[PDB]
């Protein structure tokens, strides 16, 4: 049970704001579901919203994969609130279709290891995690650089394909893209094919 | 020095292939330089020979920029070059535009967080160092699952971007995209520019 | 840990037969694959053979889903590969496409809860395991009547497509048939769909 | 008795809806027929009613071969009731050919194995009962697959086979397929014509 | 903690139905407010439709002082809803303005001291818990008889008038009606007034 | 015998005040009649001499419906009297139409589970136990607010009606006003004339 | 227990002066109503006399809220007496409504932590405890600035009508004035209002 | 150095928001003027924002007699500037004559003993700090009563008066109201005028 590949995501619970409304979120919650949890900086600030508004535009596409997306920051579900009935042109995320999670102690943050304490506030930590609550990835940016959303959803993809499929995903694999039987005498046929 | 973003890239120094030839490496090779330093299991595998090809085919995109990139495995050196002696339609990897630094002691994978201690082998573990050895993201994905060299190269010119123009790079940037000026009253001239 | 619906399926260690040769097989061998482990009474019977070889023609099939078929029973390894080495046309079972373990200590049945202990052989039992060592399914046959090789693997890609489609199948799914999002307004879109 | 291949199902008892009225049963009802007694875990949900739905419209076919089919769930006969009297459309069953039972005390489903303590409900447990109140074959799902109805009656027909003609059923039997005489020179019959 | 007048309300947690949606509620969360926690045998009965939209039709009055109304049964979340979704024409409960809280496991019933174990059912018993939550009054009925929602109301209304004005509340007390100042000299105004 | 619904009454004696002279009183006493049965902390107190004269007042009421009432508390029977022979205007009781027991002992109230044992005097308990003599309701508030006398009285009505008729009693019943045929077919006249 | 805000309050236990009569009184007696208690350094001083008669003419409109005020000191009950009997022209109090506790060994202000060690006397803390001996507000103010007597009176009715109208208390809030819903949607009403 | 009555403030160093810019407080910038440091939970709540609004349009008040107001809370001085442009008809601030501090660590709240560190806010905490950073008053509320704006002010000029003038302050003393010699001889003076 540690912040690291192929170990247990953290126990985390905070009150989130869930399509408009107040609602308690606990990992348990997700048991059976893939989950990107990524944490952001502070609400009403400059990269963040770019990064929450682009999750929320593409969360049908992971929802249709059985991943469900949650942001979280150290402030209160109140200012999560305020700033979702900010308009995006005025700096704000409007209407979302992920949750919000508030971590108001830090603790989930300080769990997750991406908190500087110093500041208190988390870096741009975002964690793919499987049905057992087990993570597959995890990515950190600093604070002036925003991540992508479309690379998020083809790891996700990518770690459903192989556990149906049984071949693993190459460099820049897409859907469709071609793939690899993982036994030396069989891996061939991938590397015939693509040179 | 902790593989940590925001901290000093921890020391390492280690026997690679260069160009053919057997050669030493240390972080201190890399100042002045960013530096893409990721980690692959086991020459001779299936994800990671695609990998290391994508990097090198794309190296010219990362030099033109100010940036190097090794890869790194517990393999030998000796292992590496037998690797660039195989053809890549038989799942090697050919000429190579990148460095192969050996972690023969298993030292280097250990510092940087990235050794499953019971196999004695590096999960895919990535991180983008600048030129004052801070490390300004790593990511780690488990083992069946291969990188985007793409979104490699986008978080490079977007730290890059931010360090010359003093503007945040929002999510999904490219080149080209419009970027944030990080003050609550200037930031309005983008929020305004996509809504 | 017990052989249930939902618990983490039971250890086992075993000598098999696997291309015809002796080799040795663990539940640690299956972690990251789908296991469909089906126990039958004796080798040299009358309904034994014709699942085996039902299980082996659409081995191909299962394995292009991530599912390892593990047939077990509670002769020697000995007796598994002198049926290999009998034809069909004589009940035999003939080359083979999945792995026929030896449970020769009989433990491995006791500890699935299949085991006649009065006459010392297990009972028609089939196992379903996710790449997680969990039982998605069980299922037990009294032994003069034969299992379904068409129902197993529908159970398979239907535990497959839960997971990664968040939806849940009805009665008789199949590839391309309607499912159900499991949330009281979102499941009429179902419900409409198919009245 | 135990809920277990070839032992003696377990005495149950409860208030059912047979037919929109409210009726005792009891397992000595059923002495003299077959019995599928399945389990699901709650009313107004979304793969049970498909379940229950798929019984019902094959139920003449149950009960041409001297069958009784009867689901059991941890709700009241009221829910029961209520949920017969809703629109297949909306979710509901509508017309019932087979009986509901309630286990209100959660007993039965304890009794068979299959109550999940902790939730206080039941996984898709399914029994073939005999005539004599021996279990001949059992299920289990975990909650988010359903069941196949056409399989179950596979089942069936297939244990009365063995009984009235002494034959062993192959796997993948169905009626007017071949089967096997079960001693060592009469079985060679079966194994020429199938190949 | 024990189901006695004085002394603190048993813990409880469990899923309710709140506005047509799964929330869930705790005694954690009335802290701060009154409580008048209700029991009932069954969904879609009898009485038990009459009592839940008597409360609902009144439900406003008890917000105005500082009252929540938790129905609460043996019954799933599920069946609450589909019972919300019955008309009360139809023998239903039509849009609520209370919580209807699941008991699935018998647990609150149980520790409520209103479980009947024989039947599985809860008598009619109800709780009014004061804001830290001591209990304050108790009721039971046997299960033929429906409560009186206006007596419920003179009750929290009278704790509420004693907390905040020093004196007791006489036998059929209701706003604005004389009361005692609980003193031998001060009561005599009282009797005086009266006689 | 316990003090709860559906149970037998605990079996009491003890010297009751009866027409201004000392009687006997035992639950054996009141076979064949319907017993409200209600204990109060002190004589001479506050809210206890209003709840006593309200019942006094109505008792006619009771007996026309073969009802007894009796007071009880842990004084003894020359309380009861010189509290009798205290005029209401001066906080007393005056002439009584219901029998006054004597708890003195302490025993009774300890049995029916409402002796304070650290102050040694009861709460505000109230049973009705009918004619052989099984508790149909309990009710307990805490000291300082007391009990409704109507309330009470279309209790016990409610109860006989349901004894008389086979029909059960809405939520805020009365005398004259609609009832519930206890059958899902039969209820839905009670339904349809009420909405 | 602690002297801080949502803390139970210290027990404590001395002897006081109440209608020129030496009683003792402690926490205890308290149970079931709210509490003034506030320190003060010295009797026969300047401050604390116009302190204690403020509130000592306040006092009918405190009790007539439920609430008792306890003035204490680290003075003798002997002195606080003679205080009483001095008039309030001469420094004194006179006639006294409420309690005056004598604080004499100094461990109720030290337990309270008000009292300054080095002078052995009591800062002008002052706590409004809550009917089970919680704190709502406390306030310290230096030797030589009294407290307001109004100010305290309107603290208790606004603690009062948040636990009898659910509604919390503006700034500046006196009873009559609006209050505010404490929900996101419901508090616009109170906003548009003054606003 | 701690948060109690004689004792000097503790430091604190935070940004604040004034005039609409980000702008680092400490309490070393407050030297030689009153402090009034007031804290309260959360942005974007209800009994917050009429605290903050009723105290900046007193600021001139305040301002006249040399003494600042700086209002405290954990939430991100980014969210203090979104809740600055948010109307007050719509819950908000609107313009502000008052800094609002941002402690994102918390560490100012807990150094002020006004931290709940459960749930990661403060409580109503307010103190008044002279100009040699001693503090002379402080008052906690719980959370949904409001403080008294006017009774602040009040006090501010209660000190004033006594630094200026050396007599000391009756309770309820506002500005012209008599004041008293804090000598035995003296003090009569005061006495025989308000009698």
């Amino acid at each position: 049970t540690a912040p690291a590949v192929t170990q247990h995501a953290p126990y985390f619970k905070g009150t989130a704001v869930v399509n408009g409304e107040f609602k308690d979120l606990s990992l348990d919650d997700f048991k059976g579901k893939y989950l990107v949890l990524f944490f952001y900086p502070l609400d009403f600030t400059f990269v963040c919203p770019t990064e929450i508004v682009a999750f929320s535009d593409k969360a049908n596409e992971f929802h249709d994969v059985n991943c469900e997306v949650v942001a979280v920051s150290v402030d209160s579900h109140f200012s999560h609130l305020a700033w979702i009935n900010t308009p995006r042109k005025n700096g704000g995320l409007g209407h979302m279709n992920i949750a919000l999670l508030s971590d108001l102690t830090k603790q989930i943050s300080r769990d997750y290891g991406v908190l500087l304490e110093g500041s208190g506030l988390a870096l741009r930590g975002l964690f793919i995690i499987d049905p057992n609550g087990v993570i597959k990835h995890l990515s950190v940016n600093d604070l002036p650089v925003g991540r992508s959303v479309e690379e998020t959803l083809r790891l996700v993809k990518a770690f459903q394909y192989v556990e149906t499929h049984g071949e693993v995903c190459p460099a820049n694999w897409t859907p469709d893209s071609p793939t690899i039987k993982p036994s030396p005498a069989a891996s061939k046929e991938y590397f015939q094919k693509v040179n």
